């Protein structure tokens, strides 16, 4: 880099798994309807608090329940966010499953989805098994995350003088519960996303799923491989990370390749959770 402060944008991991009993209890219940099934796929809705997120988090937690298994249809302050859960009732598949391209898949409907709107390029899965004579529950949360192409990258600087919209985005956020992006039109009015207005305004905001400072949810992939798609001839632009704490940050951002061979193109993969040990291996849960 040449320009003060200029650095490559990196990713936290978009969301941390919390897994109450309740939501095994039910599971188990559930399995036990299914178990002529080799696996199944059930969707999940979870409920996000992006107001109240622990101060020793990196990430809005996923408190997944009981009631994440039901049809939700009303919380304040809260957005909701669909996934599912694919239970496999064979151990050995659980473990043998290709999880790179089980996650690719699921990053595929994501794609396809933004592609038609920005705002439902969002999900989450769980892979389990459930040993239900130990009670010993095997689990995986996947986020998909997809980079397309694989070899964009991001240099961006602070742009402080855009500081000031934070507060209305916060709020346009709050209102707007089902969107994960906002845009200024060309008379710096918030508005949701259009393709054909952001190629004229360049301002993009998105609502982060993360409390790193400076370091935006991996989700923010997401957004920009289908900004990219919607706007290829956008280099620059500017990027606003909308937190509801006071961590809010804007940026002056410049798309590069790092492969001047490359098509147009692939795309990269990622989202895997951590367990415990740092690992990217499932998580386990003795409940006897």
């Amino acid at each position: 880099g040449s320009m003060s402060s200029e650095r490559v944008l990196s990713y936290a991991p978009a969301f941390a798994s919390a897994l109450a009993t309740s939501f095994f209890q039910e599971l188990s219940r559930l399995k036990l309807d299914v178990l002529k099934l080799d696996s199944t796929c059930q969707p999940l809705t979870v409920n996000l608090d992006l107001h109240n997120i622990p101060k020793s988090a990196d990430q809005v937690p996923l408190f997944l329940t009981n009631r994440s298994f039901e049809k939700h249809n009303n919380r304040t302050n809260e957005v909701p966010l669909q996934g599912s859960i694919f239970n496999f009732n064979v151990l050995d598949e659980f473990k043998n499953l290709d999880k790179q391209l089980f996650l690719h898949q699921r990053a595929l409907e994501c794609w396809e989805d933004g592609i038609k709107d920005i705002n439902k390029c969002v999900s989450f899965v769980i892979i389990s098994f459930a040993d239900l004579k130990k009670y010993r529950f095997y689990y995986w949360l996947g986020v998909p995350c997809f980079q397309r192409p694989s070899s964009t990258v991001l240099h961006v600087r602070p742009e402080p003088s855009l500081k000031g919209l934070f507060s209305k985005c916060q709020k346009w956020f709050d209102v707007n519960y089902s969107k994960w992006v906002c845009i200024l039109d060309a008379d710096d009015e918030i508005v949701n996303y259009d393709k054909c207005i952001i190629r004229k305004t360049k301002v993009l905001a998105i609502r982060d799923t993360s409390t790193m400072e400076n370091v935006p949810s991996a989700l923010t992939k997401n957004f920009l491989s289908v900004l990219q798609y919607d706007v290829p001839d956008l280099i620059d632009f500017k990027l606003l990370i909308i937190r509801q704490n006071e961590g809010s940050f804007a940026l002056n951002a410049t798309f590069a390749s790092i492969d001047p061979q490359s098509s147009s193109p692939d795309m990269k993969v990622s989202g895997w959770e951590r367990n415990v040990q740092g690992k990217l291996a499932p998580r386990v849960v003795d409940l006897s």
